[PDB]
């Protein structure tokens, strides 16, 4: 059982043997899209790209290029997309993956600056009445309404395909409280945002897969995806005990190079997820 293996790690200090023995285990594809000059200004980081087998392909003839990942968890029967935030020149590719895969929710896990740097361009229309065209896609997306509580924001948005003229609901869910530097004490805000996520119906098989992001959209996103699949799998088996995070971690790497970025983020991920399957049990 997990929390006697926290315990364990703890006390000893082990967290970043543990974490090294994650880096060590998880597999290497082959990522030559991303690495195509024609895409250098496509990646907001060099060294984090998409594995050629599980890249999102946008379904645009000229360049179907987005730094974007389809995570497939057969057992749990959940699928998410892993993607950057969007650079200023991504925008519209963004949106046009979110219409051609889609997805219900956008979970962002950022703040647009953080640091004093800018980690994601504006992508969403911050007033009713401003709406955004994207003449590169041909979308245009316009904030419905807007609901702010003290750790997350949740946004209702009308994307229209501005070619056909069909319109789709999005749901736009920000957790806005991540701090600068290092993990939330408590997992309680994070649990909470993840269940309203749930409950919207955006993880749902009747939609396409939702869309998660922080910067790079491997650490914070990471901490998200393997913390639902986890307390779904408890859900889900005879023996709840017999869910290792560490084997969950090293399936979903198969589809993302470096979920999960540091020590801190894996002693979170457990943290979480044994303080969820409490609300679970
Ligand atoms: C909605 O359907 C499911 C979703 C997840 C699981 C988890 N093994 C089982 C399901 O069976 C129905």
């Amino acid at each position: 059982e997990m929390e006697k293996e926290f315990e364990q790690i703890d006390k000893s200090g082990s967290w970043a043997a543990i974490y090294q023995d994650i880096r060590h285990e998880a597999s290497d594809f082959p990522s030559r899209v991303a690495k195509l000059p024609k895409n250098k200004n496509r990646n907001r980081y060099r060294d984090v790209s998409p594995f050629d087998h599980s890249r999102i392909k946008l379904h645009q003839e000229d360049n179907d290029y987005i730094n974007a990942s389809l995570i497939k968890m057969e057992e749990a029967q959940r699928s998410y997309i892993l993607t950057q935030g969007p650079l200023p020149n991504t925008v519209g590719h963004f949106w046009e993956m979110v219409w051609e895969q889609k997805s219900r929710g956008v979970v962002m896990l950022n703040r647009v600056m953080e640091k004093g740097s800018l980690k994601c361009a504006q992508y969403w229309p911050q007033k009713e009445e401003k709406e955004m065209i994207f003449e590169d896609t041909n979308l245009k997306l316009t904030l419905i309404s807007e609901d702010i509580k003290s750790y997350y924001t949740v946004r209702q948005l009308e994307l229209e395909n501005l070619t056909t003229q069909e319109t789709r609901e999005i749901l736009h869910f920000h957790y806005t409280t991540w701090p600068d530097f290092g993990v939330p004490e408590s997992p309680a805000s994070f649990l909470n945002f993840l269940f309203k996520v749930r409950e919207s119906g955006s993880l749902s098989p009747e939609h396409g897969p939702v869309v998660v992001h922080c910067s790079a959209g491997i650490g914070r996103s990471g901490t998200f995806c393997l913390a639902d699949t986890c307390l779904l799998l408890m859900d889900k088996r005879k023996d709840p005990s017999s869910v290792d995070i560490k084997k969950v971690l090293l399936e979903m790497r198969k589809f993302r190079m470096g979920l999960i970025q540091t020590a801190d983020q894996l002693r979170f991920s457990y943290l979480a997820v044994i303080e969820g399957a409490k609300f679970i049990m």
